[PDB]
């Protein structure tokens, strides 16, 4: 009873999850940092599918044309070497001091000019490589205090980057869509399109919305309280997941990108539950950082454990759905009436039914239990590999 | 130096406000139940210009039709002696045992055809009396776990419901719009479309959006740890801004409903500044209660004290952004290049652009401060009045 | 492979749990209230060990001395007939509306001496019915606004109380120790001893502190974001943990008071391992509410649920101690080192250890990994029945 | 009407506030480090008393004996220059990789030997200085996972550091006392002693208890939600202020350090009326980060309005409290009824008292409203200066 991933599960790991070295606001790095190449290698062996980067992350910031080419081609051997793949990209608009008020939303006109030209040169990059998505996080995008960023300007210059790189992707003719990663505080005091409700609403004002979806992540939403299951379904809805970003995070503090499963694991079980039952089919991507307490062997056991506690979950919440005696509670609990239409029958109907109203039992239906409690034992006993 | 409202503030009140008798989850009611006759006299000697109302604040449930005809006549009595309008209502879909487990999104559907039904008869009530705006808080709608509610199916019959209210009011012709109210949690675990994005995306999915907006509260937002005047100016930039509830919250924990000012003063501060710089011209409504330590002297010095503070926010607002202090330091810090677009030479030119990358000096960028501190501290000297 | 509870399990339930009919802040009760003797005989034929109440869950508010010796009759008679046990009883101070500023710490002096003899009255049923434990929640004792309680004076008056009540029962020769339970909101904006360790810090304070302990709860130390099985060894640390309130919570929001294993899962496993590692050996005390969503056959399995899940943890975390190979990683990860003495060897000999200072390796011993990551998926295996 | 701070007002800041350099978890360094006699003269000019110091802020890590003594003779003839005081020093413990699981709580019995030793090098200089207080934030003292710290044992470990720290000055004969600092998160997953509430109660419990205080912070109380005025009157009422610092934060998120006044405005003017009226006469520490948005202009204006937002709110609780119409507030919501005993007649004369109990009239004194909005809104008025 073992639970092993191969690259068919499609689990990818960004190079600064493994990479990253434990600098923390409170101290230095405890891990020398690692070679792109050896990640790819030692990730490939644990069974994933591949990884993804940001542009600084594979090109150190402010190499050479040269240098440029041979990191690429470094990189670009040691996929052929593993077979692993890159399916997302993305840009480091928020480590140079040069972003320290923004890339794409930054007071500084100059700035927000960079900021897309630094973007453009890694779309072109991630196109290369065979990526189909690219996130933004515009995590330097926000204030530390009300009069520093009018909210609503910088909403105009937020939408006029992102129609300026939809502008780009379609006269290249290039097969990539956007995706945005919403972060509600942290580095900045507030941080624009805080969440993915925010995110999926600003998506409906670009010019080609078609072009872009959201890329949440677990520990995210958790800083501002919210259901991550619940925004995942609503994303899903709006046909907008295009990738997601998974770990774990214990409450509204910090962003601690502990390792998928950690943190609250009922929410981690029933976002399985959701994700494979939707079937989504992009990638199980990791946004962890192996705690600073650890050396290597303790990196890649974090990045093992990330891939086991999914499959782990994957079983129980299938054997959850499967149960007869789960389906049995479902229907006693009515989930089959929230899936019928509440009046096919239209709205004039619906006016002249007598039984909607004037002759509808309001306290027989009030006294209807809805059984919740006891189905949600069933989804314990089934998480917890108790079933009696 | 005083700040005594008039009706042309357009200040209004909910009758469940300082109708509130004080029944919290561990207690009884301290107050008695007020007649809304005697709170429309109440408020209109205090400066309002108006009340709103739940169907059920107004007329008791399951009172026949010859006592509702008795209740609406009373009050329009009321609303003709004093000059109040009545510019907003809502429906309770949440007192009653029937809605335990929602209106529109309960599991069992002849609830959900009975919370529409329930709804459509206070909307002509409503636009009888004159209101414009009518919202829904669905406070039922959400679980307290997993299994319970599939999201995707709960936003689907959220969407029936709301296309079908819209075809009402279309096919009678009514003036009305409809606007959403968003809470995170309580009194379900989690509750749907939890915050201001969440619904603002939601809205767009709906067959007629243009009749949909927000009616975002203040305590709502902050019980996510959220920055209320981002939300503010995210639902403004979208031109969904049809209501507001203004309240006070401290941080996260339970809906505490709290007069205007108290709670974050600072960002109630620059909320005024938003809406006063926007020019919102709609109702500046209180969704507050007393709190139940109080007697009925004390609920009207409650009230009362929600208009004084907004009115004195709006004072050291105007202050603040009429000081040439402040408008050389907003300078200084780049505000006004916030606002000028980051391409309007359009995407060649940037491309061709060498200063917006080959050529552009990212350390001389880097080194120069936002000086965002001195304008924090001129907006917290013209808060306090300690000008100097 | 069931996890039935028996009488020697030591699972106890307040009245009001099971009894809660439903009332929240929005909306009415949806259950009819339960007769005590009911609860008795139901509980005693689930498994449970013993009932606590409040003085009013028992004998109704304003009872003549005639009816409250009626339902004393009834109560004993169902203990008798069933052989529950009845270990703690705490008073209810908090939903009179006298109660509205407090009991111990009100402002008027007037109740503050009435909260000090409806407590004595209590204790002394308490003492009559068997209970070795008498709880004190001030779910009124706080403030929602500054000037309205200097804190100094309050609790100064809370001392009082406390010391009074120690008077009582040396004075009386009782053998009944006294145990605060913190929470740090709701209904007050903010209580006082809002956590753990302010409780236990003001029992140090006491005219005689070895009456008194602490009766922390599982979600009232998560409204404050802390971890609670730290508090909890906090408190076995100090020799103050008297009695325990097990339930579960979603994150800092409202008080939830969800069946014990719901909420924060991993929290319960680590919290079921210290009290069973510690050798706790009071009642493992449920304080929850079954949701307003459920009819009585829902109240029962929520109850059942508590002590199904309490088992399903306890077996779990004695399989993770007693796994060899956790016994190892514990020693990979210095856990014996944590419990050796940092310096048996005395002050003088620390100062003169070369090896301690001069001479310490300091990037030797920051080069060791903690091996932490992989004893934490140990446990995640444990807990979920995954050991491969 | 100016607020000019002179060194009577005991305003005090640390060395590595203004000299952050803007590192966070998620950027590089925006500004260069300021040498430590330029902080100082920059902070006389501004009307500071004094500076405190980490051990590696005033002398590089790893420093021959030889320039150590040199890093003291330069910082010792710029306090000579300016008359500036040291009132405080700490340890830092956290930096160094080898403190990556703690200092006096790691593990490694090695470490925690290693962090001893560095920290009673650093109170001889803090001795030799003037510094009467020694505080000590064991940042790194905690977990990210339940299994990685026994907490029984650490808080053993942590009791035999600060026992030897106790017998260590004693035997010294050095006047000198310490003060714990307790944060709840950040940046380990949860730390030891999260709450001013632990840390009191911890104290208790040390061999010396007189030797040891409480430095609370506005922000790391704040991060769990607390309200920060109460926890330092349970301080004051328990003779364990010894030291504080003070800054903002924004609600429950990462630790922000925003200036003194940003944050919870509201809760930094109730702190400064139980400050002054209480008589604290500790230094008025500032522990805040200008944020890296700053150039060194920024930072001097930020260091400034820590200290005219103090002297602000000082003269506006002063008038809060002279004023004759807030006297009367008080009283008629019964703040000197709380300050007087509720039984000083006695236990037994309680017990004899019909008033109390057999003839009080609950309903009358239910009755009476508290007036505290009325209260709360004259504090309103007078923390705006809108006295009318
Ligand atoms: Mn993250
Ligand atoms: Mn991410
Ligand atoms: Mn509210
Ligand atoms: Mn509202
Ligand atoms: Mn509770
Ligand atoms: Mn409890
Ligand atoms: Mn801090
Ligand atoms: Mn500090």
């Amino acid at each position: 009873m073992n639970y092993q991933p191969t690259p068919e599960d499609r689990f990818t790991f960004g190079l600064w999850t493994v990479g990253w070295q434990g600098r923390d606001p409170f101290g230095d790095a405890t891990r020398r940092a690692l070679d792109p190449v050896e990640s790819v290698q030692r990730l490939a062996e644990l069974g994933a599918h591949g990884v993804t980067f940001h542009d600084d992350d594979l090109i150190p910031f402010g190499s050479s044309d040269s240098e440029r080419e041979e990191h690429v081609k470094r990189f670009r051997q040691a996929l052929d070497d593993t077979g692993m793949k890159v399916p997302m990209a993305t840009t480091n608009l928020f480590t140079h001091p040069v972003f320290k008020d923004g890339g794409f939303t930054a007071n500084d006109r100059d700035v927000r000019r960079y900021a897309l030209r630094k973007t453009i040169r890694n779309i072109d990059l991630a196109v290369e490589l065979g990526a189909e998505t690219y996130v933004a996080w515009g995590g330097r995008e926000g204030a530390e205090s009300g009069g520093a960023k009018d909210v609503r300007d910088a909403l105009d210059r937020m939408k006029e980057a992102f129609d300026l790189l939809g502008e780009y992707v379609t006269s290249q003719g290039y097969d990539i869509r956007f995706a945005i990663e919403p972060k509600p505080n942290e580095p900045r005091g507030d941080i624009l399109l805080p969440t993915v409700g925010h995110a999926l609403a600003f998506i409906e004002r670009l010019e080609r919305p078609e072009l872009y979806g959201v890329n949440p992540e677990v520990g995210h939403e958790q800083m501002a309280g919210l259901n991550f299951p619940h925004g995942i379904a609503q994303a899903l809805w709006a046909g907008k997941l295009f990738h997601i970003d998974l770990n774990g995070q214990n409450g509204i503090k910090y962003d601690q990108d502990l390792r998928f499963g950690a943190g609250d694991l009922r929410a981690a079980f029933w976002l399985v539950d959701l994700l494979e039952s939707a079937g989504y089919s992009g990638p199980r991507h990791f946004d962890f950082k192996p705690p600073r307490t650890e050396d290597f062997d303790g990196v890649w056991a974090s990045a093992a454990g990330c891939m086991r506690n999914y499959l782990i979950l994957k079983e129980r919440a299938a054997a959850f759905r499967a149960d007869p005696e789960v389906q049995e509670a479902l229907r006693a609990s009515r989930l089959d009436e929230l899936a019928r239409p509440t009046a096919a029958d239209g709205l004039q109907a619906l006016l002249d039914d007598r039984s909607a109203f004037e002759e509808f039992d309001v306290d027989a239906a009030a006294a209807r239990g809805m059984a919740f409690e006891r189905l949600d034992q069933l989804a314990m006993d089934h998480l917890l590999g108790a079933r009696g």
